[PDB]
């Protein structure tokens, strides 16, 4: 199956990478990135993140509660639109879909 956790590792690392004040609002606030894998708080985001490609995917996605909830972390459009791109960056390097359908559906709602 298409190893979406490590796409989704990958992402994080794009993301952080370019913008790395984004990771101020998560529980691994000032962690290295190339130890994040170490870092219990980031292993369970990680895991969500992946549920929920798979969640979207599968049909099942809220994506108008996701986008909520990221709105309830102060992270809007503008926040999506780069993590559109890095993200993109993440499917490709593994063969993987491009998850851009997946991101507009979120930004329907942001
Ligand atoms: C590909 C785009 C993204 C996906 C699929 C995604 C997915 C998720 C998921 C599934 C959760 C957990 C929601 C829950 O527990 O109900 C979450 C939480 C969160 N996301 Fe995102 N996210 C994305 C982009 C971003 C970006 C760009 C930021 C920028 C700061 C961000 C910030 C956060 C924060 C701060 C939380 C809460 C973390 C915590 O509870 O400690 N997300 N995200």
């Amino acid at each position: 199956m298409v190893n979406w956790a490590a796409v989704v590792d990958d992402f994080y690392q794009e993301l952080f990478k370019a913008h790395p004040e984004y990771q101020n609002k998560f529980g691994f606030k000032g962690v290295a990135l190339g130890s994040l894998k170490g870092n219990a708080a980031y292993k369970t985001q990680a895991g969500k993140t992946v549920d929920y490609i798979n969640a979207a995917i599968g049909g099942s996605a809220d994506a108008a509660g996701l986008a909520s909830r990221h709105k309830g972390r102060n992270v809007g459009s503008a926040e999506f639109h780069n993590a559109k791109a890095c993200l993109a960056k993440a499917c490709s390097a593994h063969g993987a879909p491009d998850l851009g359908f997946a991101i507009d559906d979120i930004l329907s709602h942001l």
